[PDB]
């Protein structure tokens, strides 16, 4: 017995198989017994035992390649992955984090830490493309699984590896964080399209920590100051209250209760 594993395959994927997956991911990220204003909070990192810190997400595609992402339950971040006999980790932000990841993928023959960190800014630079120009859907996802798998063999240039991370992160972590983003992926899957996320998706992604804070500091759901988001067409609008976000955000990073 070792960290909980959730499986998804792109082979034959449907909106139901993808929804089932994202639902199970959420269920492993949190027990759900800390909820504020109806929105679940992930476990506080302060004092969480290592043995509860991570979840694994096994990704397969029609080429029958498989990779396994490791996600930090405290924030749903993808911290690294394993493909066959190697495992690779983003460069950690602190020594505590560096220490935690020593506990993942312990039986793998080859382990490495990238010199670069895993935030979108760094990955975009590495990919040489912005999330607004990187396509999402089942096609991109199956392609990103192969790219990640092939990375040890030397088959995959770094820019492509970084694009593939940006895809996985959005289709897995962001979809888990936001029902809105899950729905965005369901739509691409339903119509078998691939398309870049629009400003509504990108600004929600960028605002996740800020939303977690606003809702958690709110006066019974009313934000202490407004949060600006973006519509599909890039126009700015303001959110004042948690009520509107209940069908949009599914999970928040822990902040202490005011
Ligand atoms: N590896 C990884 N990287 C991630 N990077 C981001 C990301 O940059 N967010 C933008 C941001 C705004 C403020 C601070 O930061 C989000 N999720 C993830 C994530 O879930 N896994």
């Amino acid at each position: 017995k070792q960290y909980p594993i959730i499986n998804f395959t792109t082979a034959g994927a449907t909106v139901q198989s993808y929804t089932n997956f994202i639902r199970a991911v959420r269920g492993r990220l949190t027990t759900g017994a800390d909820v504020r204003h109806e929105i679940p909070v992930l476990p506080n990192r302060v004092g969480l035992p290592i043995n509860q810190r991570f979840i694994l997400v096994e990704l397969s595609n029609h080429a029958e390649l498989s990779v396994t992402l490791a996600l930090d339950v405290t924030n749903a971040y993808v911290v690294g992955y394993r493909a066959g006999n190697s495992a690779y980790f983003f460069h950690p932000d602190n020594q505590e984090d560096a220490e935690a990841i020593t506990h993942l993928f312990t039986d793998v023959q080859n382990r490495y830490t990238f010199a670069f960190g895993g935030n979108y800014d760094r990955l975009e630079q590495l990919a040489g493309n912005l999330r607004e120009n990187i396509e999402l859907g089942n096609g991109p996802l199956e392609e990103a699984i192969s790219a990640l798998y092939y990375y040890s063999t030397g088959g995959t240039q770094l820019p492509t590896l970084a694009r593939s991370f940006i895809i996985c992160i959005q289709m897995i972590s962001e979809a888990a964080r936001f029902q809105y983003i899950e729905g965005e992926m369901r739509t691409r899957i339903r119509y078998n399209r691939r398309s870049a996320p629009d400003p509504s998706v990108i600004t929600l992604e960028n605002s996740w920590g800020r939303l977690s804070t606003a809702i958690q500091e709110s006066n019974q759901g009313a934000f202490a100051s407004p949060i600006q988001l973006q519509r599909r067409n890039g126009s700015k609008f303001s959110v004042y209250d948690v009520s509107i976000l209940i069908p949009i955000i599914a999970l928040m990073v822990y902040r202490c209760a005011p």
